[PDB]
């Protein structure tokens, strides 16, 4: 009424476990892990959601580190999600809990919740989207 | 505050023209047409959105006729999206205004409010995705 994603900041909740997504220390050297970890309002949890311009891609930048949402090597399964100045373009699908996060460049990839673990830092991995719970994100804008 | 899209009863706005998705006369009969309109707040403006247990994807339903987002023949440029009894498989992605309406099995195209016209009854069609605004649709919860 009417129900808008608008670029800008937000905590993101993984719908399996209740626990969000994590930039290791808030760390801006390429390759720092991203995982789920317990929500504690930090920067390094906070992901700031924006348009590139080509098609409806995006990409997520850690507030903390101003690095992106990025990977670890060639995006296949169980690739880490990694910190990186090179940002992995993204799609942004509903979902039936929550919205999927698509490799735009790699669509059968999502951003995974390794074996929905709530334990914090547990990795956050690329992975064949299956829609389950862990593969599910809830977007909580900071207004 | 958690941004969710929920199951439930929606009006899809062209982001464009500001125009309607609009069942024509909220008629079920088989490829009855399926356009922009001016918003009347009429159930044949009104459609479900529900995910049909496949990966993340949804149909989209007419309140009025019962019938869903589909085709009268496979999906490519120019093909009109009409009301079906056989749903077309769609996925929600999020623009940058508003939300992407894409074919789930045929992913390059999304629904399109032809010409960017916001003239009544302008027919909405299977195009290319151009993230064009007329490719665009604002997602108001009833
Ligand atoms: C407030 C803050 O930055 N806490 C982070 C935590 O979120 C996590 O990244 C951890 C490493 O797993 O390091 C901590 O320093
Ligand atoms: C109030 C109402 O239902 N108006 C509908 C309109 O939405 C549209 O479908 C038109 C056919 O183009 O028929 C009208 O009867
Ligand atoms: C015949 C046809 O597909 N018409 C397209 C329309 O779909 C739309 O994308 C528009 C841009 O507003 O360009 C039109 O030429």
């Amino acid at each position: 009424a009417p129900i808008s994603l608008p670029a800008g900041t937000y905590t993101l909740k993984n719908v399996s476990t209740g626990t969000v997504l994590d930039l290791w220390r808030g760390e801006a050297a390429e390759g720092t892990a991203i995982q789920g970890y317990k929500s504690h309002g930090g920067d390094n949890q906070k992901w700031r959601l924006k348009w590139t311009g080509k098609g409806n891609q995006v990409t997520l930048q850690n507030v903390k580190s101003g690095t992106y949402v990025g990977t670890a090597s060639n995006i296949q399964n169980s690739v880490n999600v990694v910190g990186s100045t090179t940002a992995v373009p993204l799609d942004i699908v509903a979902a039936d809990k929550g919205f999927a996060i698509e490799a735009a460049d790699h669509r059968l990839f999502v951003l995974d919740l390794k074996e929905s673990n709530p334990a914090n830092e547990t990795p956050v991995i690329y992975y064949n989207n299956n829609a389950t719970d862990n593969q599910k994100w809830k977007f909580i804008d900071e207004k």
